[PDB]
């Protein structure tokens, strides 16, 4: 879950 992912979630502000 990159939405779930701090990483994968931070660098995509936009949907996250």
């Amino acid at each position: 879950g990159c939405c779930s992912d701090p990483p994968c979630r931070n660098k995509h502000p936009d949907l996250c």
